[PDB]
């Protein structure tokens, strides 16, 4: 891979450009203010004078709509939440933009997948951090950063690597590593991890884990003890140290039962619904069922909030967490 640190990067091909970003919620507002920290010419852009339009206030922007925004803007920032990209794109930027400025995602989806088609004579291109907002900041404002992927989908300029580079640089995504990429692969790959292990996987994995004790008759607090609890540290010394440092750290008996066992869990079969996930992502049926989802409200995702809340592992979790923490 194409890894990119501080050193090798310049910030001058950015500089005396007007770069709007669009949105101030934690992921704005992280950018923006790392931007102007680090001596960019930075402009909010929103569609209300609400809640983010105030707090931009407060942080010392000016803010303005949008459509008065991208008019001057050299690069375009969009950090509004993806699903609602294209109603910002074709209400407040298409007809408004200054021709030829630089569209900027902080993931590949909405192109990728081609819910916004973007002009041929702009460069596109992506930095994704994968962090929360907060983190990207605090993590700046301490003299470090969090890791990136950047990525380029068209190339107008000759320079768009470069621009592309001097804002992950900006932000602070440098100072820990950048990682050359494509908007196919960030998105195919984003996508899957959160579906798979991120978010899916292992939600599922501690659920079927939780509910085999509970069926079989354990105390459902013990079970909550003996499968949720210890995972942040097992998962902290992935982090640190990876899997070897986390299976030298952990009892013979746990090392044995692990290196056994989580093959006939995890077999091929397991492997094989994975190809099929990242199939449905690659043909494009994930972001077809996901548009039609939201637009209908996310009914599937709330009812499913709502079951989960009132779970025999919810329920237990809250009243641990409670006792852990009168």
């Amino acid at each position: 891979a194409k890894i990119y640190k501080d050193e090798d990067i310049s910030l001058e091909p950015i500089k005396n450009k007007t770069i709007a970003i669009l949105g101030y919620g934690s992921q704005g507002r992280a950018w923006a203010l790392n931007l102007r920290d680090s001596g960019l010419n930075v402009v909010v852009g929103l569609e209300r004078q609400g809640d983010s339009w105030r707090r931009a206030i407060d942080d010392g922007f000016k803010p303005m709509y949008t459509k008065d925004a991208v008019a001057i803007a050299d690069i375009i920032v969009f950090l509004v939440p993806d699903m609602v990209q294209k109603s910002l794109w074709l209400n407040s930027v298409k007809d408004f933009m200054k021709k030829g400025a630089d569209l900027v995602f902080a993931h590949g989806f909405n192109i990728h997948f081609k819910i916004i088609e973007p002009p041929k004579d702009s460069d596109v291109y992506m930095i994704a951090p994968k962090s929360p907002g907060p983190i990207v900041r605090r993590s700046y404002e301490m003299g470090g950063g969090v890791p990136a992927l950047v990525a380029v989908y068209q190339n107008v300029s000759g320079e768009a690597l470069q621009k592309a580079l001097a804002i992950a640089k900006g932000i602070g995504c440098a100072r820990a590593g950048v990682i050359e990429s494509t908007f196919k692969e960030e998105t195919e790959t984003d996508l899957f991890g959160e579906q798979v292990i991120l978010v899916g996987g292992i939600m599922e994995l501690i659920k079927a884990s939780f509910e085999t004790l509970v069926e079989e008759g354990y105390q459902p607090e013990v079970a909550y003890f003996e499968t949720v609890n210890e995972l942040k540290l097992i998962v902290d010394l992935i982090y640190e140290k990876g899997l070897t440092g986390m299976l030298r750290a952990v009892s013979d008996t746990a090392k044995y039962g692990g290196i056994t066992v989580g093959k006939f869990i995890i077999d091929k079969s397991v492997r094989d619904k994975m190809k099929i996930v990242l199939e449905r992502i690659r043909s494009g049926e994930f972001a077809r069922e996901w548009i039609k989802e939201y637009e209908r409200g996310m009914p599937t995702v709330f009812k499913e909030l709502s079951e989960l809340e009132g779970s025999t592992i919810e329920t237990v979790g809250r009243k641990l967490r409670e006792m852990m923490f009168g």
